């Protein structure tokens, strides 16, 4: 007769017009879902809403499940909201998807047997929709399942019997995982809203994702939020310009959630006719002045609403009824009073339940619940299961912990926590960070950026400074500007730290490092700095050459390999060099310092009182005419000993320049990586003639060229000149074959001062490895790994080898494949 599916869009316009589907919204007033303010989505490069769900670039291969990460309070359900109304309004997927279907994880039971019925319920009042009909026909509908770290209770993502088809009922959480591994009702589509700490679980359900991350507001955004906010204009200014002062705070607020909490209190304070002020620093600082200002206007509760708090997180409940409002001391009069005040929700849509207005009130209850003046009280058992999906990870509870256990407290419920409790709670949390800052990653979670989010949260220097002493080794990786404001705290009162490793995601190619450099910079024990893997590109050398030239900057080991430099930046990396004298050890691998670049940098390596010892030129698409700078840089160096310039186009006419230099009796050269430089027979001459002048040159790495047997003949004249001091030879894959294996031979029974030989992917041959073992026998000097790896040879071959490692014991290491 009627399509029912304009009924469907009629209740979903009708229901998500609103931003929470509940009521208790300080006097109830309409939220107006319009006012959502956009949200930037990267995909892993920024998209649209729609398209979410078209085929990628290649292949034109379709995806099915789409899954949202994000932290609590980005906006991960006002968008899933978002999406639900535009599509009923028709602006999003209209011809993409007939239905959508909300699911609430907050809602769902892992427990409860059902079977396929939510669907039911998720809709119209209708208590008997057409389930069977062209609704159950797939490829026209989407899920949204929103909140599956919310999902209450423990959850295997491994299960034996899957269970699949609609019809038959079963556990939640069997049902769910058939659903996300599209085993049920295949060829659907599904959205999946999730905290990123529970991927380590979904992960094995997606099988194969497209996956999208939630980042907060822009500067802009944030403005907008507060415009939109406060009706009364000259408010609103007010509002934001209070806000832009704070620092901290303003950095926070790019979480929609610190936004409205902040906006709601300065309501509230302009309403009793207050200062307005709005002091916070730490995230706790912003929920504990968002309550107090709702209290102070009923305080004798705190009790009863803690424990219900904690109640919930350890039994795994959200969702509470009268019963167990009654049963932790909360009846009608004090509960109607925290709905005018914005802690707890009702739901409006003909249901009646309670619970908090985010999960980060509950857990904050639950956490000041410890503190107070029955699951535990117990904080031991409760980081116990702080890596745990069971328990919710309690990640904001130990945080809220940090920041309530700390002597810079005020007034206003917060007096109302124990200080022996205290002091009691602040010494477990030291020795939790001892043992957490020692540990394998593993997946499981207080990540170094997690105990650090920990540690900012109390401001107590005597707290920190001392957690920081645990810390020998920092690795941690920023995507966003409250991540690098933690991280910068953190490293400030660390005088442990030598080495430091820092990643970066999208939002360098900017200076948004700027404020964490100038800190580096300070730091008197940091020696090791490691910026590799990231778009650490010219503008953020200039940065950093900027910090590393401070007078008291102490880095002596600096790591740039992938970081998208070109040649500019050498000009920087010079400046460094000629003024920083401690700096020892520069890696450039795997940039674009082309020709150019260097003979900019050799400007700073000839530099007097440039001490640069070890230098890393590999893959710098380099070619032969930067072999006359590099040539002059080894002729005259006091310092550099170690230089690898491998993986360049560095052919025999580079080599042979560079041997002309290196050959002098006074160069300082050590190592020398000629590695993947193409070389050939040709400038074996070359080698071999510094080999018998240059005393000072032990370890020569020649893997990747193409030498053949008559560059071991050139080499060997070199190599058995009774003044070489050669210890390690690298000859791995050098097109070698069993025709230059006489030479090799007669270099074992004859060089005095080589230690290792390693012959590795080249085509030996069982005649020569039997030949050698014959002559390893006679008081070889050769006592290291061997190689002879990545080659195959007969049953002989093998057990002469082994009978040699057992007979000849010296030469510990042959290192056969087999
Ligand atoms: N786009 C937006 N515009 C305005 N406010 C927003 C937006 N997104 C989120 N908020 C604010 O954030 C608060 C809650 O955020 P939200 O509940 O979406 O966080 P979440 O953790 O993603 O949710 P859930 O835990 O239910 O998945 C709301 O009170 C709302 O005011
Ligand atoms: C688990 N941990 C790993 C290391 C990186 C860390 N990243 C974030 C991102 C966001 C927030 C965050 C902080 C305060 C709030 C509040 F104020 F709204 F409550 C809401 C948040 O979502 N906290 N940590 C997560």
């Amino acid at each position: 007769k009627k399509d029912y599916r304009k009924k469907y869009r009629k209740y979903v316009r009708s229901r998500f017009q609103c931003i929470e589907d509940r009521n208790a919204r300080l006097g109830e007033s309409v939220s107006l879902n319009k006012r959502y303010t956009r949200l930037r989505l990267i995909k892993e490069s920024p998209i649209k809403m729609e398209l979410l769900f078209d085929p990628d670039d290649e292949h034109s291969e379709p995806v099915h499940t789409v899954v949202f990460q994000g932290a609590a309070g980005i906006g991960k359900t006002i968008l899933a909201r978002k999406m639900m109304l535009d599509w009923a309004s028709g602006t999003l997927y209209q011809d993409r998807f007939d239905y959508l279907f909300y699911i609430h994880c907050r809602e769902v039971s892992l427990v409860t047997q059902r079977s396929l019925g939510d669907l039911i319920m998720s809709c119209c009042p209708d208590p008997n929709p057409p389930i069977h009909k062209i609704v159950r026909k797939p490829s026209r509908i989407l899920f949204l399942m929103d909140g599956f770290d919310e999902l209450q209770g423990a959850f295997d993502e491994h299960i034996g019997p899957l269970c699949t088809d609609w019809q038959k009922a079963e556990r939640g959480d069997i049902l769910l995982s058939s659903l996300i591994r599209k085993k049920l009702l295949p060829e659907a589509s599904l959205l999946i809203t999730t905290r990123p700490v529970a991927l380590e679980k979904l992960q094995h359900l997606l099988d194969h994702p497209r996956h999208v991350e939630i980042l907060g507001f822009s500067e802009a955004k944030r403005k907008e939020y507060f415009f939109k906010y406060f009706s009364d204009e000259a408010q609103a200014r007010a509002a934001f310009s209070l806000i832009q002062e704070n620092e901290v705070l303003f950095t926070m607020c790019f979480i929609p959630l610190v936004c409205w909490i902040v906006c709601t209190g300065l309501k509230q304070q302009m309403e009793s006719g207050k200062s307005l002020a709005q002091t916070s620093k730490t995230t706790t600082a912003v929920y504990v002045f968002f309550l107090s200002s709702l209290l102070q206007p009923l305080c004798a509760h705190l009790w009863g609403l803690c424990s219900l708090a904690a109640d919930g997180i350890w039994n795994q409940k959200i969702l509470f009824e009268e019963s167990d409002l009654r049963n932790h001391g909360l009846q009608k009069a004090d509960v109607s009073a925290f709905l005018r005040m914005n802690l707890f929700q009702k739901e409006v849509d003909c249901e009646k339940f309670y619970s908090f207005i985010h999960m980060t009130f509950q857990e904050f209850f639950a956490a000041m619940y410890y503190l107070l003046e029955l699951p535990s009280r117990d904080v031991t058992v409760l980081l116990e299961n702080y890596g745990k999906f069971e328990k919710g990870y309690l990640i904001f509870v130990v945080r809220f912990l940090f920041g309530l256990v700390n002597q810079e407290r005020t007034s206003y419920l917060e007096k109302k926590l124990s200080c022996k409790i205290s002091q009691q709670i602040r010494l477990e949390l030291l020795k939790w960070i001892e043992v957490k800052a020692k540990a394998k990653k593993l997946q499981i979670q207080p990540s170094q950026l997690e105990l650090f989010y920990c540690l900012y949260e109390m401001q107590e220097e005597d707290f920190v400074q001392r957690a920081m002493d645990y810390f020998p080794k920092i690795e941690i990786n920023l995507s966003t500007r409250m991540d690098h404001m933690v991280s910068s705290f953190c490293i400030e009162n660390c005088h442990r730290v030598e080495s430091l490793s820092l990643g970066f995601l999208h939002n360098l190619t900017s200076s948004f490092c700027r404020g964490l450099f100038s800190v580096l910079s300070t730091s008197q024990s940091l020696t090791e700095l490691d910026l590799s893997d990231n778009s650490l590109g010219d503008p953020g050398m200039r940065v950093l050459c900027e910090t590393l030239q401070h007078p008291g900057c102490n880095i002596r080991r600096l790591w740039l390999g992938r970081c998208g430099l070109s040649h500019e930046c050498c000009f920087d990396i010079s400046l460094v060099l000629s003024s920083n004298q401690k700096l020892v050890e520069l890696d450039l691998s795997d940039n674009a310092l082309g020709d150019f670049g260097i003979r900019l940098l050799c400007v700073g390596l000839k530099h007097l009182l440039c001490n640069l010892k070890k230098l890393w030129l590999v893959s710098c698409c380099l070619t032969s005419a930067c072999c006359q700078d590099l040539a002059s840089v080894l002729s005259t160096s006091h310092s550099l000993t170690r230089l690898y310039v491998g993986e360049n186009a560095l052919g025999d006419s580079g080599v042979a320049i560079l041997c002309e230099k290196a050959k002098n009796p006074q160069c300082n050269l050590q190592k020398l990586g000629l590695v993947n430089s193409g070389l050939t027979s040709v400038c074996c001459s070359a080698l071999s003639s510094v080999l018998s002048t240059n005393q000072n040159l032990t370890h020569l790495y020649l893997r990747g060229n193409t030498l053949g047997d008559k560059g071991i003949k050139l080499l060997c004249e070199g190599l058995l000149h009774p003044d070489c001091k050669l210890q390690v030879l690298e000859l791995d894959n050098c097109n070698l074959t069993s025709h230059c294996c006489w030479d090799l031979s007669t270099l074992l029974t004859s060089s005095q001062s080589l230690r290792k030989l390693s012959l590795g992917n080249n085509d030996l041959g069982d005649l020569g490895v039997m030949m050698f073992c014959e002559v390893l026998k006679q008081q070889s000097c050769l006592l290291q790994n061997l190689g002879l790896s990545e080659m195959y040879f007969n049953y002989e071959t093998k057990s002469a080898l082994e009978t040699l490692q057992e007979e000849k014991p010296e030469l510990t290491v042959v290192f056969e494949p087999s």
